[PDB]
């Protein structure tokens, strides 16, 4: 019911939605990239596609991400993000029983 | 084409993923309704379900729906249903193959 938890809640929703989307056994192609463009601007996120040394692929805003965000994915960390407010969000992907990258949601 | 297609492009992407969101298997009940309400406030769109007889179960702006697009939704029609120059996107819902309902867009 408080705004901070529907905010939460949502990007985690979209963030889910996304990473369901994309062929985390072929993350660095057109196709992916496609899915993350048109789905950041449609669903008002910024999002980035990283692989697993911490290097980003693409994202819907331009390819970048924050430092500090990626650094926490690498260090195995996952959903709600500790910024200091602005809310992040990230998954990691998976193919075949092994990780192939990471999924990060800015809101935006 | 440009802010156009750029609007239909968001609509389509916004419907799926609140299609996505949905139990189908029960249409007409309070976790629902408070998902689209929810997601559709959070997105900035009109959403409406509607179940196979036409009735408008509920909406993030009110349980209401344009009737002409309800009637083509009903007809079996799906995507882009924009009328002149009012934008409105629709998809059916199922659930285990059966048709349950409809999912309206309008922009907002």
């Amino acid at each position: 019911t408080s705004d901070q938890r529907k905010a939460e809640e949502h990007i985690e929703k979209e963030a889910k939605y996304l990473a369901s989307l994309l062929d985390a056994g072929n993350l660095n192609n057109q196709a992916n990239e496609k899915i993350i463009k048109d789905a950041g601007g449609a669903l008002d996120v910024s999002a980035s596609v990283i692989d697993t040394d911490g290097k980003v692929l693409y994202g819907s805003n331009g390819r970048s991400a924050d430092s500090q965000k990626v650094q926490a994915l690498v260090s195995g960390h996952e959903g709600i993000l500790s910024t200091t407010n602005k809310l992040y969000y990230g998954l990691s992907l998976r193919s075949e029983g092994e990780k192939t990258g990471y999924v990060l949601l800015s809101a935006s």
